[PDB]
């Protein structure tokens, strides 16, 4: 009854995946039934992730995927606001689709982190030392028996460090969200894990996520369509 997708083992250009995802996103923009709207939005999201993955591993011309993954995260956030999973009459299809969306969003946040992760150790070093090194403007030292002044570069560095750290903070929270929600469709997702191999937080690559989500979408389609 359940069938596994035989996957296209070509590595097309990022432009090809971008056009594919735009076609799917506009199919979804046109549709009126929110569930099929959301299914096609997740299909487009998978193609967008493929476009970013191609921007990364394009052998003879590599560009940056960070805006791609970020805007795709925003697309997933929009998508989840159509068929709310915590709704009273929320079907099993809505819940499984939400779990797939959450997996995609968590892993995309994690990549967004890892694309700029090199800055954060550097910045943690120097920002820890300088934020023990800021004690001014309100109380002078008080020998015994408010507002704070910090250097400009320290401020910009703290801003960028928070910007980079928010990414895995969201990734961790959304991954735990996905884990928890998967308990209410444990059988569906145990079969999916058995067929595809489970998604690993810090290990699964974008192609693993693409194939896993496409398999889940295939089963969701057959259960409704």
């Amino acid at each position: 009854r359940r069938t596994k997708l035989v996957f296209d083992d070509r590595n097309y250009s990022a432009d090809h995946y971008l056009q594919e995802a735009k076609k799917l996103k506009h199919n979804a923009d046109a549709l009126s039934d929110r569930f099929e709207k959301a299914v096609y939005y997740l299909d487009a999201v998978v193609s967008f992730i493929e476009c970013g993955n191609a921007l990364e591993k394009n052998a003879q011309e590599s560009k940056s995927p960070f805006p791609m993954y970020s805007e795709t995260v925003d697309l997933i956030k929009y998508t989840m606001k159509l068929k709310n999973y915590l709704a009273p009459d929320a079907t099993a299809a809505d819940k499984r689709l939400t779990v797939l969306c959450l997996r995609c969003e968590s892993l995309l946040y994690l990549r967004l982190f890892k694309l700029k992760k090199e800055n954060a150790l550097k910045y943690s070093k120097t920002l820890t030392e300088h934020l023990k090194n800021s004690y001014n403007n309100s109380q002078a030292p008080s020998p015994g028996l408010s507002s704070v002044t910090i250097p400009q570069k320290i401020h910009q560095m703290a801003a960028s460090y928070v910007q980079v750290t928010s990414n895995f903070l969201y990734a961790t929270e959304i991954w735990d969200q996905a884990e928890q929600l998967s308990k209410e469709q444990k059988e569906f997702f145990a079969e999916l894990d058995k067929v595809m191999g489970p998604l690993i937080f810090n290990a699964s690559i974008m192609t693993d996520l693409v194939r896993y989500t496409r398999q889940g979408l295939h089963w969701l389609r057959q259960d409704a369509k």
